[PDB]
C-alpha cells in the first residue's frame, strides 16, 4: 500500500493498515491508536494531540462502529487538520467475515454499572478493541477517562492477555459549563441541555465535600442530581480506582449515569477521602 | 531495559514472561524468525517432530514453552531439549502466567460446544486463553501443534482468524506408534488388552481412508466395522466433517475424527479424507 508521509491516508483493508503500521514501526516510527466511533470532538482531538506529542509518532486514527451518529466527512476534514497521518476506517464486512465466533469475555467488572442491563456489551467492546490492537500493533493507544469503566476493562484486557501496548488515559475534555464532552450530548433540547451540567456540578460539589468523608461527598452529589429539573440516576458510586472488588481507601473515583428524557450521560471523576 | 542474558546456540531458560518477551522481541529484531512450540512438558516423539518441523525454517530461533495450565521428566525435558538445538524453553509459574487470577478470558466459537465440547464443555476456553497468551508474550512468527487434537487446531486457527493474529499456524501431521496408534501421554495407562485394542482407532481411520474411492457412507461403514470388531472400546462419536470442521461437503476434502473410552482412558484420533 502507499504512504504518503505528512498527509492524510485512509485505509479500509486490515491487511493494508498492518502492513504499514508495520513498516513504520520497523522504520523507528512509534505507532500511536487513537480508537474512535467517528462523530468526532474536542476531545478525540485532546487525544489526537496527546498522541502526537510522543515524539516520532505517526497516528492511527479507527472509525468503526461495531454492530447512532455517523459523520465521516467532518470526521476526515478534522484529521488532515490536525496533521494526522493515518485514519483506518474498515467495512464491518472486513472486521468480522465470519460473523460472531471467537470473542473475549470480559472479568466480572462487566456485569456492574453499565454492564449491569446490558450483559455483552463490554464482551462485544473488548473483542472489537483486541481486533484493532491486532490489527494496527501499536505502541499505544489513547482513551478519554469519561468512560471509565470501558477503560479499566481495557486495562484488564492488556494486562490479561500480555498485550504489548501502552494504555493511556486522558482527561475528559469539558464544555465552558462543565459538561463532559459527549457525541450524544447533541441528542438534548435546550433544558436538557441546561440541566445536564448537574452531572459535572454534583461530583465536583462531592470531590470538595470529600474532606468531610465519603457519606457527605456523596450526599453533596445527591442533592445537586435531585435539585435538577428532569434528571434520573440511574446510579452514582464512589468505588476503587480499579472499580472493585476492593473496598475504597482513601483515594477512589464517583461515577454516575442519568437519563435526560432518553438521552444517557456518564460522568466520573477522581475523590480523594479525608481530602489526601 | 536491558535485555536478559541470551547465549547463541545454547539452552537459555525462561521462567519471567517478560524476561522471554525481551529476548524474543531482541531476537526478531536481529534477524530471527521466532517458531513457537507450546508444550505440557513431559515430552515425546510427538513434540520433538513439532520441534524438528520448527527448527527446519532457515534463521528459526525455537522456543519451546512448557506450561501446565490449571484451567485448560522436568531436567529430563530440558535435556531432550538441549539435545535438540532448542534455544530457548519457556518455563512460567501459574502465579507468572495468571497474576491477577483469572479475569479477561477467550471464549471460542460455537464449535467448542461439539464433539469433545460435549464430555469438556468449557475446555477449549482455557486452551484458547492461553494459546493467546502465550502468543502475545512470545511474539512468535509461527507456532506448531500436532494434528492428533484436530478440533483444538481448528478452534486455534479461528482464534488467530478472529483476533487477526499475526502468527502462521502449523499443523503438524501426528506422530504415531508402530502399529499407528496416535501419540499420547495416556497411552501407558493401557493395559496389554487395552493397548492392543487402542489400535482399532487409527486402523478404522486409514480403512475409511482408503475405502473413500467407494464414497462417504462406504468410508464411515469400514471404520464402523473395523471398531465393532474390537473389545472395550466405547465409542463416544466418530464423525464425517470438512477440513473446517463444518458439514462434510458433497464431495472434496474432509477429516473423519473419532474418539472412544478404553476402560478409564479416552483416545481421539483423525484423519485426511478424500471423497471418491
Ligand atoms: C479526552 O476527552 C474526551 C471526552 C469524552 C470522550 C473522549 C475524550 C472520547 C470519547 C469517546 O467515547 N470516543 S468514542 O465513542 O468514539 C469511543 C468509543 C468506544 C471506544 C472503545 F473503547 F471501544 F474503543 C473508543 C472511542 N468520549 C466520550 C463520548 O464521546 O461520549
Ligand atoms: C446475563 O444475562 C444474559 C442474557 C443474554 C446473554 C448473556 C447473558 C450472555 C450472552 C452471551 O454470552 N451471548 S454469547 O453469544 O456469548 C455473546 C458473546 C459475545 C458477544 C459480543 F458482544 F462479543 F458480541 C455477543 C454474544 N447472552 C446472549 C446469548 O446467550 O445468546
Ligand atoms: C506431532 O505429533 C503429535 C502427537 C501427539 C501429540 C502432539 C504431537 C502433541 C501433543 C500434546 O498434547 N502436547 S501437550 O499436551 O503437552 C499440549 C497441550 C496443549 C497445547 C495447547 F494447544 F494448549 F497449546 C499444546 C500442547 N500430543 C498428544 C499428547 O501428548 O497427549
Amino acid at each position: 500500500p502507499a504512504f504518503h508521509p505528512g498527509e492524510l491516508n485512509v485505509y479500509s483493508a486490515p491487511g493494508d493498515v498492518a502492513d504499514v503500521s508495520r513498516a513504520l514501526r520497523l522504520t523507528g516510527r512509534r505507532v500511536m491508536l487513537v480508537p474512535t466511533m467517528g462523530a468526532l470532538h474536542e476531545g478525540h482531538l485532546a487525544l489526537v494531540r496527546a498522541a502526537k506529542r510522543v515524539p516520532g509518532s505517526v497516528v492511527v486514527v479507527s472509525i468503526f462502529v461495531n454492530p447512532y451518529p455517523r459523520t465521516p466527512d467532518d470526521d476526515l476534514a478534522q484529521l488532515r487538520a490536525e496533521g494526522v497521518e493515518i485514519a483506518f476506517t474498515p467495512t464491518t464486512a472486513a472486521m468480522y467475515p465470519d460473523g460472531l465466533r471467537t470473542t473475549v469475555q470480559p472479568g466480572p467488572l462487566a456485569a456492574e454499572l453499565e454492564g449491569g442491563p446490558r450483559p455483552t456489551h463490554f464482551a462485544g467492546v473488548l473483542t472489537v478493541v483486541l481486533k484493532l490492537l491486532q490489527i494496527v500493533r501499536p505502541d499505544r493507544v489513547f482513551f478519554g477517562e469519561k468512560d471509565y469503566q470501558q477503560l479499566v476493562l481495557i486495562r484488564q484486557l492488556v494486562a490479561d492477555f500480555n498485550l504489548d501496548v501502552a494504555v493511556v488515559g486522558v482527561p475528559t475534555v469539558r464544555e465552558a459549563d462543565g459538561l463532559a464532552m459527549s457525541s450524544r450530548n447533541r441528542y438534548l433540547d435546550p433544558a436538557q441541555r441546561a440541566a445536564a451540567v448537574a452531572l459535572s456540578a454534583a461530583l465536583t460539589a462531592a470531590a470538595h465535600a470529600a474532606t468531610a468523608g465519603a457519606q457527605a461527598a456523596l450526599d453533596a452529589a445527591r442533592a445537586v442530581l435531585d435539585a435538577a429539573p428532569g434528571v434520573a440516576v440511574d446510579y452514582l458510586e464512589l468505588r476503587d480506582i480499579g472499580l472493585g472488588p476492593m473496598p475504597l481507601n482513601g483515594s477512589g473515583r464517583l461515577l454516575v449515569a442519568a437519563r435526560l428524557g432518553t438521552t444517557r450521560l456518564l460522568d466520573n471523576i477522581a475523590i480523594e477521602i479525608g481530602t489526601f
